[PDB]
DNA sequence: AATCCAGATTAATCTAATCTAATCC
DNA sequence: GGATTAGATTAGATTAATCTGGATT
DNA sequence: AATCCAGATTAATCTAATCTAATCC
DNA sequence: GGATTAGATTAGATTAATCTGGATT
């Protein structure tokens, strides 16, 4: 039961996925519909979504 | 292909630090540091710096 | 560029503050309210609340 | 008891990892792994750093 | 094998450096052993004192 | 003012002659522009130039 | 329509991992 | 100079608070 | 007294870092 | 408006011309 580490990799694939939504929209279940990554869990992805949202938000928009 | 956009809160965050080293004088590396934005870069800052002197020169 | 000094009085203040709550509940947020020592953030207590857990961890006065 | 020495070639190791991710960002988990030196753990590593910055930074 | 960069702090010690000897008696070689900074090269002070003199003679 | 210099492909193909002709030692500002004989051209502009003809130089290297 | 509510999401906050400054030897 | 301790930072986890879609009234 | 010569000094000139303007989306 | 490329500016580095103190002739 380890911490997830969000790679680059795995960054993005989220990233990706996201897009797929739109930023506005994702939500981590259909995010992790896309993303296919056993063993990652709603809250892990809920997790860095906020993460990613708060950075942004600073940058533009969102 | 992350654009940034320059809202209300970012900007005034840069009118700010520009303000503080002076308009003309400002170089994009102390306009950086003083915003401490995560994942703003010199090109962000100087393309944004470049406008806003056109656009205080029309004043 | 200022850090915070855990002086023997603040360090105190905080045992009284995590004893109050119980050192199994206590977070720095309820920390604060009741240390009222302005100019310490969140994060201060938390850096030293982790440092105290992991002395109490090893004695075992922890979960 | 036994101390780390930082003998010029093992200097020179850590100084070309610090060069290879850069001195302002650079940290000892990365540090250690482009060393590729069993025997030095984080500790020995951020040491060296600290002392190294102080040194860097007192000229730009 | 850096560039230095001229600090608020580093180039204060060059002034002291160079108005306690005298310029001239104020030479790379003697301002950089009153500096005794680890690492600062004859060559880093020769450079710098250079554009000082330059910057002393438009007053 | 001064205008801008642009670097149009006459101007720099006699750039390009003078460096090619001193070699790389020799291929220092001061130089290139005694070569190249064109009035209101400054060292500044040679340098400036210089420093991007190596970066172009050394990604074609690699 | 209007309400209930379990589940979902999200904001707020916590905390482990790791870093870096301060201090020690 | 190098080790150790004390406090700061970052990323990811957990908790608390909202929200909402679907069933019910 | 005058010369030699390493080890400097110093002006001239170069060059990397960083900048701003021009131009492109 | 914001990103990217080309040319400009600046601070620091390097080179080249010159100078000098202590030894020597």
């Amino acid at each position: 039961k380890p911490r997830v580490v969000w790679s680059v990799e795995l960054h993005q694939q989220f990233v990706a996925a996201v897009n797929q939504l739109g930023v506005e929209k994702a939500v981590p279940k259909k995010i992790l519909e896309l993303m296919n990554v056993p063993g990652l869990t709603r809250e892990n992805v809920a997790s860095h979504l906020q993460k990613y949202r708060i950075y942004l938000r600073r940058l533009g928009g969102v």
